[PDB]
């Protein structure tokens, strides 16, 4: 359940933390780059396979902020991964996945891949671990991507600053994008990106 980063991984993360230290924000890009990515996947396995959607029958990428517990949700209906695909591809070696840790003290990555079950990677960056997800499968198929906001990154919770910098990432993805936002006597419901 529980294991060490390889070595390039480390320095990679250093790398990206130091190289990058002007342009945070980029971690939304590459995250919404990836969600993107499981798309089109589980898109061409569709193609060759009319069960592939089952465990969901949608195709989006869905943001939520929630305040109170200092979190950020990313959240795609794509391929998802395993659970051995949880430790070989997050633990093992275009800024990438770790531009995560460029705004979190912690990452939560819970995933549904159509041939397992729901599982959990977490990671503080000093180690990660994998386990089985106690909620059962909730996702249906997909992934979730759950940032605990460093201090210095919380402005990154105000819905106008997701809003601002989802828009700009979301130009190009063929996916519709969005965010769990309020309206006015306040109800809050998702609102279309792109
Ligand atoms: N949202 C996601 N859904 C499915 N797989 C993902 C997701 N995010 C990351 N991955 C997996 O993590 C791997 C590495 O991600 P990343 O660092 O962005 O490099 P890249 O996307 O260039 O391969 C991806 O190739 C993919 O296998
Ligand atoms: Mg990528």
């Amino acid at each position: 359940e529980k294991f060490a980063f390889q070595a390039e991984v480390n320095r990679m993360m250093k790398l990206i933390i130091n190289s990058l230290y002007k342009n945070k924000e980029i971690f939304l890009r590459e995250l919404i780059s990836n969600a993107s990515d499981a798309l089109d996947k589980i898109r061409l396995i569709s193609l060759t396979d009319e069960n592939a959607l089952a465990g969901n029958e949608e195709l989006t990428v869905k943001i939520k902020c929630d305040k109170e517990k200092n979190l950020l949700h990313v959240t795609d209906t794509g391929v998802g991964m395993t659970r051995e695909e949880l430790v070989k591809n997050l633990g093992t070696i275009g800024v990438g996945f770790y531009s995560a840790f460029l705004v979190a003290d912690k990452v939560i990555v819970t995933s549904k891949h159509n041939n397992d079950t729901q599982h959990i990677w977490e990671s503080d960056s000093n180690e990660f671990s994998v386990i089985a997800d106690p909620r059962g499968n909730t996702l249906g198929r997909g992934t979730t991507i759950t940032l605990v906001l460093k201090e210095e990154a919380s402005d990154y919770l105000e819905l106008d600053t997701i809003k601002n910098l989802v828009k700009k990432y979301s130009q190009f993805i063929n996916f519709p994008i969005y965010v769990w936002s309020s309206k006015t006597k306040t109800v809050w419901d998702w609102e279309l990106m792109n």
